[PDB]
């Protein structure tokens, strides 16, 4: 879940 934790943090850019 290591990637998944960083992924949701970076998801901010995906949403913008």
């Amino acid at each position: 879940g290591i990637l998944s934790s960083l992924w949701k943090k970076l998801k901010k850019i995906i949403a913008k």
